[PDB]
This record gives structure tokens, sequence and C-alpha cells, in this order.
């Protein structure tokens, strides 16, 4: 029977597949998320390959998605909202941390508006599972910067409003593996320009992670 997937943020009904390495996400309201996966697949295959979890297929209202945590022994996950919010402004100005592994233990609240200092403290909290090993965490930060830089650069040539999309940052406890990918295309729209709001979210994140990777 059904094992609920340990979501770290959001609200969607997400379960493990009956099969390894697959999560099933229930679309609500409409199939827009499906329409946008297919739209990206046709018009921007490279963006889809580099940055988005594989969509293996559809089953009524369920998207069969690549489990981004599957290849990790001890995954640590952070959801950061980089697309425009529906109704409220971002909790950290240009982006909103939505949740992370053990976030409740540090009294993280997705509704709390944060200063620069609290924003950095929460990312430091996310990184705490990495240990004191100062220069294996540095390697995790640098690989995140590498991919976020390419993403911000590719977003200039992509005519989509990434309303509501999140970065999912993932690192193993042993810091042997990490990655970051974009998810939640539920509210993404066609436009005839690039999304400067979303670009500014990635560049601000790159700035913050760079300051972390550097400081002694
Ligand atoms: N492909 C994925 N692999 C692993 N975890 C995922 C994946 N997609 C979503 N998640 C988890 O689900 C949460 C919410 O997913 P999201 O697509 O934002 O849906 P919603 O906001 O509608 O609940 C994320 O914070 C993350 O923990
Ligand atoms: O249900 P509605 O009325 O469309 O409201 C949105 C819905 O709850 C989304 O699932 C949520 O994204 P998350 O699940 O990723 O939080 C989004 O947050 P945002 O506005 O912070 O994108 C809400 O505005
Ligand atoms: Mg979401
Ligand atoms: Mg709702």
């Amino acid at each position: 029977s059904i094992r609920i997937f340990p979501r770290i943020a959001g609200r969607s009904y997400i379960i493990y597949g009956q099969t390894s390495g697959i999560i099933c996400k229930r679309m609500e309201k409409s199939d827009n998320e499906f329409v946008i996966y297919n739209y990206i697949s046709e018009h921007y295959d490279k963006f889809l390959k580099k940055y988005v979890p594989k969509l293996y297929g559809k089953n009524n209202d369920m998207l069969l998605l690549e489990d981004l945590t599957y290849n990790y022994n001890n995954p640590n996950v952070m959801d950061v909202k980089i697309g425009a919010r529906k109704r409220k402004s971002h909790t950290s100005g240009f982006f909103s941390i939505r949740g992370y592994t053990n976030s409740h233990d540090y009294k993280f609240d997705p509704d709390e508006y944060l200063t620069s200092e609290s924003t950095i403290n929460h990312i430091k909290n996310f990184m705490e599972a990495g240990g004191e090993n100062r220069d294996k965490t540095k390697q995790v930060l640098l690989k995140w910067i590498m991919k976020l830089s390419e993403l911000a650069n590719d977003l200039f040539e992509i005519n989509l409003k990434f309303d509501g999309v999140s970065l999912i940052f993932i690192y193993d406890d042993d810091c042997s593996k990490c990655d970051v990918n974009v998810v939640d295309f539920s509210r993404v729209k066609l436009i005839d320009t690039n999304d400067q709001m979303t670009i500014s979210a990635v560049t601000n994140l790159i700035k913050i992670l760079s300051e972390l990777a550097d400081n002694p």
C-alpha cells in the first residue's frame, strides 16, 4: 500500500511509486504542470535535461517524477522558491526558503519574513548536517554555484514566467554528492520575454552562497 513521500515543503499529495526511484505527484486545479513539462520538452530540451527531474509519464492526475533523493544514502533537502509568489512578497526579498531537512528543529517558519542575517543562518542550518569538515561543505557550495550560474545564464534565453518554481538543493551527509534542480511548474506561464524576477532570485542566491564558500 501507500508510503507518503517525506516532502520538506509545499502541500501537494506526493507518494513513493510502487517502483524504485519514482515519486507520484497529484496535480490539483488543472494539468498545467504536465502542459509546461511537455512545452519545455519541445521548445527547450537542453534546459529540461540539465535542470528538471525526468517526467517518466502520467497516470490520471499523477505525474510520475524522478525522485531527486533516490541516489543518496543520507540526503539533506532545501526547497527555495525563486519564481514569483501568487499573493505575498518573498520572505528573503528576492527568494523564499520554503523548508529544509530538520527545519522544524531550528524553528524555521515558512511564514516568517527574514533579515539578511536570518536568511544566512537558515542556509547555515541546512548545511549543519555536512559536519565541521569546512572544505567538503565548500566543495558542495561550489558545485551548487557552478550549476546556478549556468541556470541564471540559460534563463535569459527562455520565454517563460517561472511563477512559483523552487530550487531543490540536495547534499549527502558525507558531502560525497550534491545537486540542485528546478521543480513545481504548476503556475508557470508562456510570455514573449525572459523572467527577470526569477533571474534576480538565482543571482542573489549565487551571491549569498559565494559569500559562504569564501568567508574564513
Ligand atoms: N522530483 C522530486 N524529487 C524529490 N523531492 C521532490 C521532487 N519534487 C518535489 N519534491 C519534494 O516535494 C516538495 C514540494 O514539491 P513541489 O513540486 O514544490 O509541490 P507543491 O508545492 O505543490 O507541494 C519539495 O519541497 C521536495 O521536498
Ligand atoms: O492554492 P493557491 O490559491 O493557488 O495558492 C498557491 C498554492 O498553495 C501553491 O501550491 C503554493 O506553492 P507551494 O506549494 O510551492 O508553497 C503557492 O505559494 P507561493 O505563492 O508561495 O508560490 C500558493 O500561492
Ligand atoms: Mg512548490
Ligand atoms: Mg490552495
